[PDB]
């Protein structure tokens, strides 16, 4: 729960704003409705539905300030733990061709400090590679270098 400053509060009900469009100081399965399809997104009523069910903790159907301000937040932490582990792959993966070799993963272990015999390195890939390519995607490096 939020201990926020009001700077922090107040984007918060700019935001809030953009979605409830009567100004009543809750959002509709409609103004949600409406929102998605601004923004190119024709969604229909089960989605909705269910993407109010989500932020409807204590189920009037609706949506007030306080709900939202809930989700708004903890889907800010993850939209950065998100990034934070992508970064990560940027620099794993040095050639962005979008996938991390086995020789990237030996540069980089040694661009930083440790000295992996192939072996090693590829005792490393294996273990994560769920697709076997041999390679190591977003995803599985994710699945992977998250959790572990
Ligand atoms: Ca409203
Ligand atoms: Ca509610
Ligand atoms: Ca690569
Ligand atoms: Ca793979």
């Amino acid at each position: 729960a939020d201990q926020l400053t009001e700077e922090q509060i107040a984007e918060f009900k700019e935001a809030f704003s953009l979605f409830d469009k009567d100004g009543d100081g809750t959002i509709t399965t409609k103004e949600l409705g409406t929102v998605m399809r601004s923004l190119g997104q024709n969604p229909t009523e089960a989605e909705l539905q269910d993407m109010i069910n989500e932020v409807d903790a204590d189920g009037n159907g609706t949506i007030d300030f306080p709900e939202f301000l809930t989700m708004m937040a903890r889907k800010m932490k993850d939209t950065d733990s998100e990034e934070e582990i992508r970064e990560a792959f940027r620099v794993f993966d040095k050639d962005g061709n979008g996938f991390i070799s086995a020789a990237e993963l030996r540069h980089v272990m040694t661009n930083l400090g440790e000295k992996l015999t192939d072996e090693e390195v590829d005792e490393m890939i294996r273990e994560a590679d769920i697709d076997g390519d041999g390679q190591v995607n977003y995803e599985e490096f994710v699945t992977m270098m998250t959790s572990k």
